[PDB]
């Protein structure tokens, strides 16, 4: 009742400025297979070369999570103009519609980050863009939709973890009642629930009563508690 995303079956996308490898069905990549999981819809693993950038589109109607791992992002919408660097995740939740322009500020440096975009519980919600700097142990608790210990908060029913683990630790993930878990490696190698997973991989567990991890190395990781069916 686990199944495993690897990397390198990942939609793969590279435009010349942007190579990109997406987790579901995503732009001029489908799969009806990898259609969503749960509220999770589109895990986008992105390289942008220095000093390009998406120009001015619309979202509308989605909580869409950036986590930068490399690099830097500036994020101009309309009207900011803040930057991202490596190590802060930025939401930003569109409902009734938005327009951002999203690109690399160094001309020395490639941007890499991860693109998340989370299906909200309700359309029309008025747009809104919060941006936080959530660590080397630990399991932090980056989206949740009351905002709770200093996470940000996610129109959806769920939760976000950027659990951080060393050599050989071992923690249990409660997990919930009809509750379902997408787990992004995103570095190192781990083991949950007997189904090892390294770098970029990502697994999807449903039905299960409980989640253990064993960092088989140092590695960190992206927990998604998402709600039912
Ligand atoms: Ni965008």
């Amino acid at each position: 009742m686990i199944y495993l995303r690897k990397a390198n079956e990942r939609g793969h996308a590279n435009h010349g400025w942007l190579d990109s490898w997406h987790t579901f069905s995503f732009a001029n990549y489908y799969d009806p297979n990898f259609m969503g999981f749960s509220a999770l819809r589109v895990i986008n693993d992105d390289v942008i070369e220095a000093g390009q950038g998406f120009g001015t589109h619309p979202h509308k109607d989605m909580e869409i999570l950036t986590y930068v791992l490399e690099g830097t992002v500036e994020h101009q919408d309309s009207g900011n103009k803040e930057q991202v660097p490596a190590g802060e995740f930025q939401i930003m939740s569109a409902g009734t519609g938005i327009r951002h322009s999203e690109y690399n500020p160094s001309s020395t440096e490639r941007l890499h980050l991860y693109q998340i975009w989370i299906m909200p519980e309700e359309n029309g919600i008025t747009p809104r863009y919060e941006q936080r700097r959530f660590a080397v142990q630990g399991k932090q608790l980056v989206l949740s939709p009351d905002a709770r210990d200093g996470s940000l908060k996610v129109h959806q029913d769920m939760e976000l973890y950027r659990w951080a683990l060393l050599k050989d630790e071992q923690s249990v993930h409660q997990i919930a009642a009809e509750r379902r878990v997408w787990i992004q490696v995103v570095k190192g190698n781990v083991t949950i629930n007997g189904v090892k997973a390294s770098t970029s991989d990502g697994l999807a567990i449903w039905d299960e009563q409980a989640i253990s991890i064993h960092a088989d190395s140092d590695s960190e990781v992206l927990l998604f508690d998402l709600p039912p069916v």
